[PDB]
């Protein structure tokens, strides 16, 4: 295994180092506004060394943005694909590339068989080439790597099945900044090449000046380079035709033949395209070849890529003709005039990369190595695209909920083959596709129109229902005695109970377990643990009595705590935000212990008075002018007091101190240790009253944030043996700190209400001497070192926080883990901050044509981990990565993949069993079974199950390692007949494994395996 900690890779370009040295001055470069006037030597190309130009026609099709997926499909994309089929069929030299398989599958499945065959033929002969082949072209900032892989797999499995092709070149012209998680996943999925476009204009200029726009992109920890993937970065401001032929858009626009007027388009530089004729072709060719040769000066080979496309292009038949005929005329003239020393043709992306590597192999070029990321993007001026790290945070959180529900549904249902009448494959395909669609760079990013966000939400809601159906049918099958099992595949044997989605104040979706002497004495509940290690976690349920006790299914009592059900209300008469308790519903909490990838059953039973193994939390309401708070049968009366500082400790865990406003002020890790200052604060950013306005994409604050004026908020303290909490009703945020004996959990119910032109930030202030350094993750996969740069504006120092961030000094680290991607930074030494929501009245001039005024309450969840790290073996000062500790990694897992909770829906479960998976291996804590998916339907004689196995890297801090069991996923199901290592999409076999044993993987590596079983 490569060491991912102690060896600093040697790369030609390391983006953090480049950032430290780069000036970022925004000077007028001339016609290339963010570059310089490119010069070339005409003598560079000659008879023995021609410039080979590939013009690659393309059409950017957004799967929702300004219109919904279906609206775009009906108005634009079905016509683009129908006319592409016709025109490519009829014009054998014409070419076209296609990226978004969600639309292509949507089209192809509606084609008559003779058109399906025609389509297959133009793909087979190379005229229509798929690039990337994901369901979408995903966002790279907010997306979790697991969902990037899910959508890539959904698109590529469709293409292999129906088109018999698997792209090895990726095309990502539109995400708003780029992540090295993409080459990581793509290189492990068979790819050889990738292309990106939206990188900071200063980076484009710097890399262009060094001809470092094509590079071998390796991961930041990878010393040896086996992760490297050849990457092409486009050099100019846009992927449209004015910015793809060469550096001068006033010239290149004249070669977009859709702009002469009848199509409703024109050239902003005020020189239109002119139809090519014999009379003008020499002059037009001279202008175009000059642009090409300038672009070619920025790259190292004599093979030049010229994309030819824009959004929803190649729609009308007359557009196909006008682009094709004019370019054919240009090519005939240029190719026949030796003085240009150019051979130009339509091509595909794969054609371009193959010719580049042929030139490399011939010794014409060597390419630099690069590591790092390309966040935060700015396309011009100070317009940094950090707003979309937070926009529409309800759906950002929903993404992570559904992420987990899809994993759990696929894993729970994978253990068996299912009859087609159960509709398991149908429901899972729906769930995978709606989650995959939302990875689109206008979906999770929060950059679509309001009605499109509603369409994504509705799709994801249907996907959650599909996951629930599959999970509950699977639990019923896995825990009922086989000779009793008698399923109705349409029935709900269980309902899911989810305490954090949509979340209190977001929606009371939670069912109460109704118990009573004259109706039902007891109820079975079942917990699922998708992680491959034994796990304990407190779980809570709502019950209709406080007098409830818990047993396991050996009838062993389980210690439990009952608390009230508190809900917060904005009281429009007293003008306060305060909690109300239920007098008929209560929360019971207990520790569930669940096998690896397994299930555990418990029983809740009512009794007529306090049970022996159930305790009751106390409750203290801190406010001036209190009023009573009755709680029905709850055995402890609520206490009242004026606001005051308070401190709490659960178990042997940290002691937390709170201000009289209900906000954390310090953490004491042990009885001996110091109370370490850790202060939570809420602040607000506004919008500029002159100049460019923040919108769904851009964050353009009017200066540093200002504190939220808190008034005298009401604070509720609940103190229990198992769980305590401090909750406070602040303006726009019900803020909750929950303690269960280790790192606290923070929940914010964020309702920015009608606060126009406001962004709500949660900041942590500490004494940690972090300086200008902080760490944030990329796609939930890796943590990258960031350096705050005062030479950049505040919004440029914001980065995606897809799952966590930390600061540290020699002795102390503070890590904040998230259950949702949001934007954040460290704007001063010892701070962390993360945006909660943003409400913006204005459009920000990037095409959305609306502000962000559709906010809804969202429950954001976090874990806060303060740790001593002076004993940890950390990377050297020059290393670009950081790594979590075991506690912070487990805390992230507790947010993203909690236990699932099932409530049996009818009165008696006959045949119930107490556990599933007790004989599953409990793997080392840094290993995960990220995916388990049965790949065959029931009629296959040889069943196949795929697994994606990911090992993270945790810091060594001197905790002796607990001997654990080796996990061999190929023996998790019986009767294994073969074990293969595959690409991560499962589509190619890479190794036939000895002994049918799937090896575990190295730290920071991810591997896929498929087990085959005789059935
Ligand atoms: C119509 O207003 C202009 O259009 C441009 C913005 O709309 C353009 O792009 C839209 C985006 S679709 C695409 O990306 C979005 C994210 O933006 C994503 O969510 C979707 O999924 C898609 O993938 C689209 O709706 C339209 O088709 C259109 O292309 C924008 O380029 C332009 O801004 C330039 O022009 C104004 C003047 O009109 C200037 O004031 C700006 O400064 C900017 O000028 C450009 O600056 C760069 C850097 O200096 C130069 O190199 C360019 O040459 C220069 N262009 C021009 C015309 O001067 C407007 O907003
Ligand atoms: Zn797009």
């Amino acid at each position: 295994c490569q060491d991912v900690v102690q060896d600093v890779p040697n790369v030609d370009v390391q983006m953090l180092e480049l950032y430290d040295r780069m000036s970022f001055k925004d000077i007028d470069g001339g016609v290339w506004k963010q570059g310089w006037n490119i010069k070339y030597d005409p003598l560079k190309y000659n008879a023995h060394h021609k410039l080979k130009v590939f013009v690659v026609p393309h059409s950017h099709n957004d799967p929702g943005w300004i219109q919904t997926f279906e609206e775009y499909y009906q108005h634009d994309t079905k016509h683009i694909l129908s006319n592409a089929l016709r025109h490519l069929h009829d014009n054998p030299e014409m070419k076209f590339i296609w990226a978004e398989i969600s639309y292509f599958a949507r089209f192809y499945h509606d084609l008559g068989e003779n058109k399906k065959l025609q389509m297959k033929s133009i793909v087979k002969n190379g005229q229509l080439e798929f690039v990337t082949g994901g369901w979408v072209m995903p966002d790279e900032a907010n997306s979790h790597w697991r969902n990037v892989l899910l959508q890539l797999t959904e698109g590529q499995t469709w293409l292999k099945q129906f088109m018999n092709v698997t792209p090895t070149a990726s095309w990502a012209i539109a995400p708003f900044g780029h992540s090295p998680t993409m080459p990581y996943i793509l290189q492990k999925s068979g790819f050889k090449n990738m292309l990106i476009q939206r990188t900071h204009y200063s980076v484009k200029k710097e890399l262009a000046q060094q001809r470092q726009l094509e590079f071998l992109w390796r991961q930041i920890w990878d010393n040896k380079g086996d992760t490297a993937l050849f990457t092409h970065m486009m050099p100019f401001y846009s992927y449209d035709i004015p910015h793809t032929c060469g550096p001068d858009p006033k010239v290149c626009c004249q070669f977009d033949f859709k702009r002469m007027g009848s199509f409703g388009l024109s050239c902003p530089w005020k020189v239109p395209p002119r139809t090519i004729s014999d009379q003008n072709v020499a002059a037009r060719s001279d202008l175009l070849v000059d642009q090409w040769k300038k672009k070619a000066e920025l790259y190292r080979t004599n093979v030049l890529l010229i994309p030819l496309g824009d959004d929803f292009r190649f729609k009308q038949n007359t557009e196909w003709d006008v682009q094709r005929v004019n370019y054919e005329r240009l090519f005939e003239h240029i190719n026949s005039q030796a003085h240009f020393n150019v051979q130009a043709q339509f091509g595909t992306l794969q054609e371009y990369f193959d010719a580049v590597h042929q030139a490399e192999r011939a010794g014409q070029a060597e390419f630099p190595t690069l590591s790092g990321d390309f966040f935060t993007y700015a396309d011009r001026s100070d317009n940094y695209w950090s707003g979309y790290y937070t926009s529409r945070p309800y759906h950002k959180r929903m993404d992570r909920v559904l992420m987990h529900y899809v994993r759990a549904a696929e894993m729970l249902s994978a253990w068996h083959s299912w009859d087609g009448m159960a509709r398991i494959e149908e429901r899972l395909e729906q769930a995978r596709r709606e989650l995959s669609l939302f990875q689109h760079h206008d979906g999770i990013t929060g950059t679509a129109k309001t009605h499109v966000v509603v369409d994504y939400e509705q799709r994801m809601q249907e996907a959650l229902k599909a996951c629930q159906m599959v999970m509950q049918q699977s639990v019923y099958r896995l825990l009922t005695k086989p000779s009793i099992y008698s399923p109705d595949f349409s029935f709900s044997y269980f309902t899911l109970d989810d305490s954090r989605w949509p979340g209190s104040g977001v929606e009371d979706s939670r069912t109460t377990i109704i118990l009573g002497e004259d109706i039902l004495p007891s109820k079975h509940v079942v917990m699922h643990n998708t992680l491959p290690h034994w796990r304990e976690q407190l779980v809570d349920f709502y019950v209709s009595s406080p007098f409830v006790s818990v047993t396991d299914l050996a009838n062993n009592p389980v210690e439990a705590q009952v608390s009230p059900v508190w809900s917060w209300h904005h009281d429009t008469l007293t003008k306060t935000i305060h909690p109300q308790g239920s007098t008929t519903k209560y929360r019971i909490i207990f520790k569930a212990r669940v096998p690896p990838m397994g299930l555990a059953t418990y029983v809740l039973t009512i009794s007529d008075s306090k049970p022996e193994h159930t305790s009751y939390a106390s409750n203290l309401l801190l406010r001036k002018n209190p009023t009573s708070l009755p709680l029905g049968q709850y055995p402890e009366d609520v206490k009242f007091g004026d606001p005051r500082e308070i401190s709490l400790r659960v178990g042997n865990g940290p002691t937390l101190a709170f201000s009289e406003q209900g906000l954390l002020k310090s953490i004491q890790l042990t009885q001996d240790s110091p109370h370490v200052p850790v202060h939570f604060k809420f602040l607000k950013y506004g919008v500029r009253s002159h100049g460019d306005r923040s919108g769904a994409y851009l964050f353009l604050p009017n200066g540093p944030a200002s504190p939220v004026e808190l008034g005298q908020p009401v604070v509720l303290v609940t103190k229990g043996k198992l769980e305590s909490s401090v909750s406070v009703g602040l303006p726009s945020v019900v803020h909750q700190t929950i303690m269960r004996g280790g790192a606290p959990e923070i929940r914010n119910l964020v309702d920015i209400g009608s606060l126009d032109n406001t962004e709500i930030v949660m900041r942590l202030e500490t004494h940690i001497d972090s300086g200008d350094i902080f760490y944030t993750d990329l796609n939930g996969l890796q943590f990258i070192k960031r350096r705050r740069l005062d030479k950049l504006p505040l919004q440029a120092n914001y980065y995606p926080i897809p799952s966590g961030m930390f600061i540290e000094d020699a002795n102390t680290r503070l890590t904040l883990l998230t259950g949702q991607p949001l934007g954040g930074s460290s704007l001063a030494s010892g701070e962390l901050e993360i945006m909660q929501d943003r409400r913006l009245a204005s459009d920000d001039e990037r095409g959305l044509g609306q502000g962000v005024l559709d906010n809804k309450p969202v429950l954001h969840i976090y874990r806060l981990v303060l740790e001593k790290v002076n004993n940890c073996v950390r990377p050297s000062k020059l290393h670009p990565a950081g790594y979590l500790t075991s506690a912070a990694h487990k805390a992230s897992q507790s947010l993203l993949d909690p236990l699932d909770k099932f409530i049996f829906a009818e009165n008696e479960w006959i045949g119930a069993q107490g556990q599933f998976g007790g004989d599953h291996p409990s793997a080392r804590e840094d290993l995960d079974v990220s995916v388990m998916r049965r790949l065959t339907k029931s009629s296959a004689k040889t069943q196949r199950v795929g697994y994606v196995l990911h090992r993270t890297n945790l810091m060594q801090c001197g905790t002796p390692e607990e001997h654990t069991q080796k996990l061999d996923v190929c023996h998790l199901l019986p009767n294994v007949a073969r074990c293969e290592r595959t690409t991560l999409t499962f589509l190619q076999n890479l190794e036939h494994l000895d002994g049918m044993v799937a090896p575990e993987v190295c730290p920071m590596e991810t591997a896929a395996y498929v087990s085959s079983h005789s059935s």
